[PDB]
C-alpha cells in the first residue's frame, strides 16, 4: 500500500463521541460521595437505586453496559483508583480481579464494563456488586464523587397516568 | 331509533382506563406529605421537582396534562378538598378559581387539568402553581399525601453516556 | 338489537368535554365576588363589563350563548343557588323564572343558558339581565365567586392598535 | 348523532364479566382469614404462597395482574377496606400509596392492581407485597376473609410426575 | 389616520394604568399588570408581537410629561437613557412604540421584566396622566370555548 | 485488512480545525478577567451577557454548545483548571460534577459542553451556570483570561436600526 | 412605527458612549470605540452601510443637546456646519440618520476618521446624555465557528 498522510486534529476535555444507550435502553446517573479513608486503604462504596428507580416494576429491569469515572476536587493529589467488581470479601482485592479500573494516573479517567454486568435486574446490581475506590493519599469525606453511569431496559410504567378508578 | 338494551358491567377499585401519555412525553409521578393544619384551613404545597427532574436540561421540559388525587390514612374523616391552580394570595380562594377539584366526598377523588398548563416549562411548573388542601377536620401531619402526575416532554440527554473524554 | 354490556369510564373532576364557541365567536369569561348576606336572602349582583369590552363598539357585540357557575369557599356550607334571569322586581323570583339554575346540590354546579339571550348585545346584557345569589347559610363578603362566561361575536375593535 | 334510547337491563350479583387471564397465565386463587384487631386499626397480612406455587421452579413465575376482594361475614358491619402494597413501616400508611382499594361501601368490593406488580416472581410477590386490611370497628379473627387473586404464568413443573 | 393593524394570529390588547401622586422631576415606576382575561397560567405564555404606549392627560396637566417602557432599571430616571422609545407631550405624537423591543417574550415575562416609567416637570396629582398600554399578543386559544362544568 | 503504513504530519498551533456552528446559530465570544486568589482556591465566576446580548429579547436565544479556554500569562506556572457547571455551594465540588475540564496540563487548554447546557436561554446560562477557576499557585488579577464562547440562535433583533 | 431593516448580508450593531462632564455651550468630541465583539483584526474590516445616531437623555435635562458624526474636526463646534445629519432635542425626531456618509468604509476607518461631537447650551453632568450608535455592516464571518482548540 502507498503511505496515507494524516493529520491527527486534538480534541478538547469533553469532545468525546458519547456512547449511545442501546435501542428500548436509558443510561441512569447517579453519584456516591467517598468517605473519609486512611492512605493506601481501599474502601467499599454500596451501590444504591436513585429513587426513581426503586420501585417493584423499576427494581426489575435488566441492565445493560456500565460506566464508572470520577469526579475529584482539583486539590486532590497522588494516586485514585475506583472499580466495579462483584462484592469482595477484602477490599482491596477488587483491583486484582476487575476487568476495568478508572485510575487518575491515566489518560482517560474511567471503568466501562460492557459486558459483565449485561442481563442483571438492576436489584441485582445493588445486591451483587460493589464499588471500590482506592487514594494513596488519605480522603476526606467527599474529596471524591463517583459517578455511575447504568444503562438499563427503558422504564414503561410511567408512560400512563394512574387509572383515576 | 329502537331501543338499545344495554348491560352495564361494574367494575372494580384500579380497573379504570390508564390515561396514555402523548406521544414524546412521559409521566413523572411523586408525591407531598400535607403539613398539619387546624380545622377548616387551606393550605398551600410548594411544588418541588424531584431529584430526576431538577437538572438543567430537565427543568426545560415542556408540561402536558397535570392529575392530582389524594391519598389518605383509612381512619381520616371529614371532607378532603385539594386543587392546583396559579399561586394564590389568599390559600382558601384557589378552590373558587380552580378548573378541578379533587373532593373526597365524590365518587372519584381526582382532579385533571388536561389544558391548564400546558407548555409551561416543569421549573415555571414549580414556580408559578401551587398545591392547596383542604380539610373539615384538623389534620396531622402526614395525613394526607397529594400525589401529583406531570406529563411532560421525554427527556432526553440520558439517552447516552457520558463521554469518557 | 341484542344486548350491548358496556363499561362506564369513570371520569374525575376537569375531565368534561369543553363547549366551544361557534363559529365567529369567542368567550368572555369574568368573575363578580358576592355580597354579604343574611341566611336564606336572595342577593341580586349587577353584570359589569370587563373593561375590554367596555368600548362604545365592543359593547355592541351579539351574545350567544351563556354559563354560569359557582366557586365557593370550600368551607361553604348549606344551599348555594345562582341564575342570570331578566332583572326583577323581586330578586327571589328570579327562580321562578329561570331556565337554568346553578345548584351546588348537584353534581354540577352550573347553569347553561344556550337560547335565553341569544341575539342581544353585550351592553344589553349587563343593563338587562341580573344575577341573583341564594344562599341557606349567611354569606361572608367574597364566600362565593360568580363565574360568568359570555359567547359573543369575536371582537374586531382588537385587531389594531389606537392611531396615534 | 340522532338521541338513542336505551334501557338498562338489570343484572344480578355473579352476572358480572369474569376477566380472562392472558394467554400462558393462569390464575391462583387463595385467602387469608384476618387476625382480631381493635377498630380502626390496620393490620398487615402476609402473602404466602400456597403449597403447590411454593416449589422453587414455581416461585420463579412471572405475575401479571393482582384481584383483591373481601369476604365479610354478613354481621360485619362499619367500614372495611383493603389494599395490596409494597410492604409499609406504617400499616395505616399502605392506603396512602395504593393504587386500588377494597372498599365495602362501594357497590363492587374490589381492587384490581392490573399493571403495579406486572412482571415480578411470585417469590418476589411474597417477599415485596403486603395485604392491608382496616376496620372502622373491632375484628374478630376470621370476620374478614381477604381473597387474593394472582394472575401468573402457567406452571410446567405441573406437566409431570415426580420421577420415580 | 388608519391603524395599525395586528399581525395575523395577533391580537392587541389595550388596558390602562393611572398614574401615582409624584412630586415634580420624579421618575416614577409603573408595574405592568395583565388584565383578568389574560392572566390565566396559559394566556401568561402568550408570544408578544409590537407594544404601544400612549399617555391620557388632563388637559390642564402643564409642563413636560414623558413615559417609556423599558427593562426595569435600578436608576428609574435612567429608563429614558436607554428606552428604544419615549412618549412625549411636547412631540406632535404623543406615544411610544416597540415594534422590535419586546417581539417574542411571553406576557409573563412582559410583566416580569419590563416596567413603565412616567416623568414629570411639575408635581402629579394622582390619576393625571393615564398610562395606555396596547400589546399585540398571539390570540388566545384558552378562551375559545367554555370552561368544562365538570 | 492488510496493514496501511501512514505519515502522521505535524501541525503547528492553530491549524486545528474551527467547530462551525449549527445553521441558524452563532458563537459569541467574551471573556472574563481572573481574580486574585490564594494558592489552591477555586474562585467563582460569574458568567455576564456582553453588552449586545443583554437586551430583553436577545437574553431569550436558546443556547447550543458552550465552549471554555484559557488565557494565561506567558509567566504563569503551576495547574490551573477550569470548567462551566451549574452553580455550586463549594466552588471546589464544581470540578466533582463538570462532564468537562479546562487543564493546563493537557496538550489542549479548553472544555467543550456539547449537551449540558442546550436548549437554556441565555439569560439562563448567566443565572443558573458559574465559571470555576481554579490554580495551585497564588493567581494575580488578570493572570488568567477565560474565554467563554457560548453558541445560540443568531439574534434577530441586530437585523433592523432602532425606530426614530 | 417600523423600524429599518438591515441590508441582506447585513447586520446592525449597537452601543453606547456616556457623555462627559462639559461646560455650557461647549462641544465635547467623544471617541467611537468598537465593542469587543467587533475589535478583532478580522471584524475591523467589515464594510459599513448606515449608521444611526441618537441620544438618550435623562428626563430632567433642559436646554439644546445636539449631536452628530463627522469627520474628525479641528475645532470640534464646527462638526455641526459640515455634519450631514444632527440629533438635536428641540426637534420631533432626535436622531441623525447617515444613509450615504460612511457606505463602504471598514469599521476599523470609522473608528479612525470619524468623531461624535455633543453640544448642550447648559452644563452637563457625567452620563446625563447616552450617546446611541448604530451601525450597519457587514455581517461577521470569523464568528460562525468557535475558535480552534489546538
Amino acid at each position: 500500500r502507498v503511505v496515507q498522510p494524516v493529520i491527527v486534529e486534538p480534541i478538547a476535555s469533553g469532545q468525546g463521541k458519547a456512547i449511545k444507550a442501546w435501542t428500548g435502553y436509558s443510561v441512569s446517573k447517579w453519584t456516591a460521595s467517598c468517605a473519609a479513608a486512611e492512605a493506601k486503604v481501599t474502601s467499599a462504596i454500596t451501590i444504591s437505586l436513585p429513587n426513581e428507580l426503586s420501585s417493584e416494576r423499576n427494581k426489575q429491569l435488566k441492565v445493560g453496559r456500565v460506566l464508572l469515572w470520577l469526579g475529584l476536587l482539583p486539590s486532590v493529589s497522588g494516586t485514585v483508583k475506583s472499580c466495579v467488581t462483584e462484592t469482595q470479601t477484602t477490599a482491596a482485592a477488587s483491583f486484582q480481579v476487575a476487568l476495568a479500573v478508572a485510575d487518575n494516573s491515566k489518560d482517560v479517567v474511567a471503568a466501562m464494563y460492557p459486558e459483565a454486568f449485561k442481563g442483571i435486574t438492576l436489584e441485582q446490581l445493588t445486591a451483587d456488586l460493589t464499588i471500590y475506590l482506592y487514594s494513596s493519599a488519605a480522603l476526606t469525606e467527599g474529596d471524591v464523587i463517583v459517578h455511575l453511569e447504568v444503562e438499563h431496559v427503558r422504564p414503561t410504567f410511567d408512560d400512563s397516568f394512574t387509572p383515576v378508578y
